[PDB]
Order: C-alpha cells, then structure tokens, then sequence
C-alpha cells in the first residue's frame, strides 16, 4: 500500500471537472485521495481507502487510475527512464455536473427535507448516463483519511446507518414501479393491435380472477362517469382497473415478451458498474397478471431500468446500452479508450413508441405542473407503488419517468423517492415529478 500511494493516482472527471483526484502530501502514504463534492458524486466515484479498498469507478477503473493498466505500460516505462514523477490515467465519465447537482439538490429539498431514493438521467440517443444520484449519500473523504480511526469510525457509522448511504439505489436496488409500468402494459396491448381508442372499464373496483382479492382505482372512484373510457384517457388519468383489465386482456405471454423487450429479466451489461437485474416476475396465474399490469406483485425495477424505458421510447423504440465512462486517458491526457454508442435492441416499433410518446405527453398534462418548464413539452408517466409486507399501511414509493422535449428528446429521467418522504399520502406527481422536472430543466440549459 505504501508503493501504491507513493505514485499519483489519476482523476475521475465529469464535464472537465474533478470528482476524485490525488494530492501530494507529507504523509507516510504520500498521496491523499480528495473528493471535492463528496456526497453528490459518491454513487459515481465510490471511495478509495487504505483500510477498506475501493468501490464504484475507483474500483471498476482501478488499473487505469493507478497506472497498472497494460495500455499505460509504455507511459510508465517512459516516466521512469526520464525521471518523471509517475502518474495514473484519467477516467472521463458521462456525467453532466449540472444535471447531477440539480438531481442531488432536488432530492435534498424535495421531501420537506431530504428524500431517500435515486435520480438517473440518460441521453436517449447515445445511452450516456448524464446523472447518477443516490440519496442519502456519504463522504468518501472520510474513508480516504490516512488516519485508521477516522476510516474505521466512518465505516462503522455507514454500516450501522439504517438508511444505508453506501447503497447506490440507482443501480443496486430494485423497487415495484407501480403505475409507471402501465407504459409496458400499454406497449404490449398496442403491439398486439389495441389502439388509443380501446374501451376499458371505468369501474372503481375490479375483482381479480380466481381470488377474493380486489384492485381499486384511487381512491374508490370511477375513472369517469361513463362505464368505459378510452385507453388514452385511462392512461393519462392512470386508472388502475382499466389496466388490470387491459393486461389480462393482453395476457401473460405478451406482457412477459414486452417486459423482456424493454430489458427486464435479462442480465444487464456493466456500465462498468454492475446493475441489479429488474424483473416482471413469474406471473403464475391471472390474479398475478392483474397486479402485474399496474406494476405490483413481483415486478421490480432499478431506477436505471425505469429511465431506460423512458429513453427507449424517446429514442423511437431503440434502447442504447447505458454507459458511465466516456473515455479513459493517460496522464498526458492522451486518449486510450473512447466508448462508442451501440443499440442493445428494439423494444417497440417506431409507431408504437410514437403512440406511447403521445400518451405520456398527455399523462404529463394531467399531472400537477409544479416544476413545469416554460414552453417545454415533457412526456411522462407517474407512479406511486406499494411495497413491503404491509403495503396499504406503508408509505408508497413515488416514481416519475419522463423525457424531453417529447418532440425531439435530449434527456430521459427516472426519479424514485423511496418510501415517499416517509409520508403515506405520497404520490409520484406530488413528490417525484417536480424533482424530475428540475433535472430535465438542468439538462436543457
Ligand atoms: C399506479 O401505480 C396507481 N397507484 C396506485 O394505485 C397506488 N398503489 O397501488 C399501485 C397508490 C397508492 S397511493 C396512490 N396515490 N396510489 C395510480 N398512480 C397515480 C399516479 O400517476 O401516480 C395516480 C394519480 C392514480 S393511482
């Protein structure tokens, strides 16, 4: 470890700004690891600690940053031969500083106090991860202290903290998507030949097939005053029973297939950070399909996967493989690796993506306009999702997935407010949407 810290570890950057760097000190271990904006960028940088090793990009990009990478071997030979102070390479992330900061700020101020949860922002056309925010976060400088008691004290606090600040909730945790999954259910129906004009129950209540359990609209009210409403109307109002019906209408196989087509239940590629796989669930019977269609039962998404659903639709039905590293550089800033966009797959046809765009543009119009950007057409879907063993008595997760401008999209976001500000009245529109809108606003400057 003394030799590792004798040489200058390279930089992790975003938008030509520093997220992690090393300063030369008078320490036994010469180089101190510094994180100038610690909590904001901790999901991205992770930490690099004498006692506790590394995480995130400090771990993922370790050989580049310490200079042991075989693509850097030539520089290291040239350094020694010339008597130059050896330096590691740079990791240039895809993170947009202003979108990352606004996502962080909005999470700190958005739950009458700080929110628990995640914000992910994507560039739909490229797959760039523009923002990767998790809250609560932690200070990596604590773990970069060359003092062992400071590190040990921080480690003990972090691991005992029930709010689990070390968790990157954007990529490591999966959550029921709730009403946001109506985007998948709608895609499956649309691809099976249903139209925006399809007539679905407006009833406040719907029995589940083969069970006493019942699903209800919020809160026990019909979708409208007619016995049936159009799919479009049901979608913009986010009427539960309409989608229970539609999903059971469309059937298990078509829903499984559309969930797979949108990245669910296939192991995600690394970013190079490892992403938890999201799932639609086994869907054992029709009761389960009922609940699945509205984003419950065994449906579980990472925030990143939910933002990819939005990025896919925004990209005309084409999913770009998400990545966090734009380029790897050498100490002399010489390029070593430029990541290039690639199309993972086609989830929906261009026609279906266009129909979903319109439905989401309309769902955004129904939602509350707190945070609405003057003259920007946002396409969105909100969701508020039950979870845990006592779902009806627990504060739900607040969800918001969006893209903008819906006409020619430059950014897609997912906002997960975990346990919805610890409020039981929490909804995606109330909490998650303005947060979402703030990030979109930071993106479009
Ligand atoms: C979508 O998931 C749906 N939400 C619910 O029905 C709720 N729990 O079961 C999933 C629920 C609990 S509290 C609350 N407001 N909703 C619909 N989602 C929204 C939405 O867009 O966020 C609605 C406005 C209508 S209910």
């Amino acid at each position: 470890l003394l030799d590792e810290y004798s040489r200058q570890r390279g930089q992790i950057t975003a938008g030509g700004q520093l997220l992690a760097y090393s300063v030369a000190t008078d320490g036994r271990f010469r180089f101190l690891r510094v994180y100038p904006n610690p909590e904001v960028y901790a999901p991205v940088t992770g930490f690099y600690s004498l006692r506790y090793s590394s995480t995130a990009l400090e771990r993922a990009e370790d050989p580049i940053l310490n200079g042991s990478d075989r693509r850097l071997f030539g520089r290291r030979l040239a350094d020694f031969f010339t008597g130059r102070d050896p330096r590691g390479g740079n990791v240039d992330t895809t993170i947009n500083p202003r979108i990352q900061q606004a996502g962080w700020d909005a999470m700190q101020q958005g739950c009458y106090g700080p929110c628990k949860g995640a914000v992910v922002a994507l560039e739909p056309s490229t797959g760039k991860i523009l923002a990767l925010v998790s809250s609560p976060s932690y200070d990596p400088n604590l773990l970069a202290s060359h003092n062992p008691e400071v590190q040990a004290q921080a480690w003990q606090r972090l691991g005992d903290n029930p709010a689990s600040p070390l968790t990157n909730r954007a990529i490591s945790e999966t959550y029921p998507p709730g009403s946001t999954f109506k985007v998948i259910t709608t895609a499956a129906a649309l691809a099976a030949g249903a139209t925006e004009t399809e007539q679905l129950t407006a009833a406040p209540t719907i029995p589940l097939p083969g069970s006493t359990a019942q699903l209800e609209n919020y809160g026990g009210a019909p979708c409208g005053d007619e016995p049936t409403v159009s799919l479009r109307e049901a979608f913009v109002k986010s009427c539960n029973t309409a989608f229970v019906q539609l999903g059971i209408r469309t059937g298990a196989d078509a829903l499984r297939s559309m969930a797979r087509a949108f990245g669910l239940d296939s192991p995600p590629r690394p970013t190079p950070l490892q992403v938890a796989e999201s799932t639609v669930g086994p869907i054992p019977d029709s009761a389960a399909l009922g609940m699945t269609s509205i984003g419950q039962k065994d449906v579980a998404l990472t925030p990143l996967a939910n933002a990819e659903i939005a990025a896919t639709i925004a990209n005309g039905g084409i999913t770009m493989r998400p990545y966090l590293v734009g380029s790897l550089k050498g100490p002399d800033l010489a390029n070593i690796s430029t990541t290039v966009r690639y199309q993972q797959r086609r989830a929906v046809s261009p026609q279906v993506a266009a129909k979903l765009t319109e439905l989401m543009v309309g769902a955004e119009k129904v939602a509350q306009q707190k945070g609405a950007i003057p003259g920007v057409q946002i396409a969105s879907k909100t969701g508020t999702a039950e979870h845990g063993t006592d779902p009806r008595h627990t504060p739900p997760h607040a969800w918001y997935i969006a893209f903008a401008p819906a006409q020619a999209p430059k950014v897609a976001v997912a906002v997960l407010v975990e346990n919805g500000a610890d409020r039981l009245s929490a909804t995606g529109g109330a909490l998650a949407a303005p947060i979402g809108r703030a990030v979109i606003e930071a993106a479009l400057q």
